[PDB]
DNA sequence: AATAGAAGGAAGTGGG
DNA sequence: TCCCACTTCCTTCTA
């Protein structure tokens, strides 16, 4: 099963939600959710796992919360916005 | 207050 | 056994 920042990447790449989520600066991978529109990504990735319950975004952030210590993500001190390694980016 | 973003401790679930 | 990689629940805090 996929990991959620490869989610996350791989819709950045196709623009399959692109009033869900969008590049803010792609070079250094910093990246933002819409408000609006954040939570049809997170039911998204609720349903791509198979989830018991109906996933939300809340969820799905503290879920990003964890990559800070690892790296994966970290956020950003902008409105929803958050930024990719570059080990990330590589790959 | 209403709305909403952000944090994180802790317990529960998956699939090795 | 026991870590992976979250998920779920709840309370708190900040803007
Ligand atoms: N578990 C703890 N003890 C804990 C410790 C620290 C915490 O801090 C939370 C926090 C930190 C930084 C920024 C923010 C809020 O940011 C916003 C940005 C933009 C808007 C907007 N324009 N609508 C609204 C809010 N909230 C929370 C709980």
């Amino acid at each position: 099963k996929i990991r959620l920042y490869q989610f996350l990447l791989d819709l950045l790449r196709s623009g399959d939600m692109k009033d869900s989520i969008w590049w803010v600066d792609k070079d250094k991978g910093t990246f933002q959710f819409s408000s609006k529109h954040k939570e049809a990504l997170a039911h998204r990735w609720g349903i791509q796992k198979g989830n018991r319950k109906k996933m939300t975004y809340q969820k799905m952030a503290r879920a990003l919360r964890n990559y800070g210590k690892t790296g994966e993500v970290k956020k950003v001190k902008k409105k929803l916005t958050y930024q990719f390694s570059g080990e990330v980016l590589g790959r």
